[PDB]
């Protein structure tokens, strides 16, 4: 068919946060200040086109792109990175930049993000609010 990623969700549990942030290197500060902050997440849609606006940690980090046309994202690190972010299925926007892979998958009123590095598998699950 064709699903709506559209909404605003709230966080409401992670696992791997602190490790994670650890490996891509975020300032021990910023890890230890943001790691128990379940904040409010925002996506937008048109058609094949995405706003997201992340609240990570003590950061907010707003990205768009078109699925399937090269876009610039701005990473937690503060890093820009060309990738290409796209749907699988009906229900996952998939996408991969350096060495992370990222999986975001809505079911429902739940939506659930997997970001793999290495053996580092960083989980967060969030509730349409």
């Amino acid at each position: 068919s064709h699903m709506s990623f559209s909404g605003k969700y709230q966080l409401q549990s992670q696992e791997n946060f602190e490790a994670f942030m650890k490996a891509i290197g975020l300032p021990e500060e910023l890890i230890q200040k943001g790691k128990d902050i379940k904040g409010v997440s925002e996506i937008v849609q048109n058609g094949k086109h995405f706003k997201f606006t992340i609240t990570a940690g003590s950061k907010v980090i707003q990205n768009e792109f078109t699925v399937g046309e090269e876009c610039e994202l701005e990473t937690m690190t503060g890093e820009k990175v060309k990738t290409v972010v796209q749907l699988e299925g009906d229900n996952k926007l998939v996408t991969t930049f350096k060495n992370i892979k990222s999986v975001t998958e809505l079911n429902g009123d739940i939506i659930t993000n997997t970001m793999t590095l290495g053996d580092i598998v960083f989980k967060r699950i969030s509730k349409r609010i």
